[PDB]
């Protein structure tokens, strides 16, 4: 009927789409800097604070790890209980959601122009420089190709 | 290996993620106003011009229809052959990608503050009003609940 079930208030605007875990938990980032874990009944499970606003949607690894990019420049890996697993610093704000390859590699674009491939342990695999800031989340093709849009006007097909 | 396979040039910045169809076709919206269909070898299959920039990712329905929101306020339904199927006008620009429910309903947020439920034939099912613009795509839970964030700071859970 399109009627409200509940609402959860954050500190500032929510520009990022939520993501749902296997247990039904709804994770959503806000412009107040936090990644909120919301129970399906609208109550807060926990919150994780980053340096600045979170504009990008989080993605969930196969083991339950929640990866989210913050405007503070980091890609955060957060355990299912709300504790930080690791963080990877890029040059500028991360406005785009990460995406996970079939081998566990976490790909994310940064406003510093680079597409980053990050190992599941937080160490850098490689980086590729597009012309300008990357605001679009990358998408993986069936053969492993990583497609990423850049502010330089191009869509790049990157070998894995 | 982090090397470039190919690049596809549009007229302006690509702020939105692409999406891949069943046959490997890559669809991406550009700030130049066009939805591009790109073959896996990097050559253009076709383009469809909307009125303003497209900063939201397209989504693909079960029958291959590509839905894309534009800054001109419309949610376009484009056939796989590049011809428009229908369009749905909202009050303000659409900056968020739509999402498709199990029953085929297409949910899209608009800068007019509403989350719209659109039947596959282009007619409105219902609209859910929030306090401010919706720049974030919605997500659907296993029980059919639709979650969407708003610029009013709230995460809304909405019954189908």
């Amino acid at each position: 009927d399109g009627t409200e079930k509940w609402r959860f208030k954050t500190g500032k605007a929510i520009e990022a789409s939520p993501v749902i875990g296997e247990d039904g938990t709804i994770y959503v980032g806000s412009n107040d800097g936090h990644l909120y874990a919301i129970n399906p009944d609208g109550t807060e499970k926990w919150r994780f604070k980053t340096g600045k606003a979170i504009e990008a949607s989080p993605v969930i690894g196969e083991d339950g790890t929640i990866y989210v990019g913050s405007n503070d420049g980091h890609l955060y890996a957060i355990n299912p209980d709300g504790t930080e697993k690791w963080r990877f610093k890029t040059g500028k704000a991360i406005e785009a959601s990460p995406v996970i390859g079939e081998d566990g590699t976490i790909y994310v674009g940064s406003n510093d122009g680079h597409l980053y491939a990050i190992n599941p342990d937080g160490t850098e695999k490689w980086r590729f420089k597009t012309g300008k800031a990357i605001e679009a989340s990358p998408v993986i093709g069936e053969d492993g190709t990583i497609y990423v849009g850049s502010n330089d006007g191009h869509l790049y097909a990157i070998n894995p």
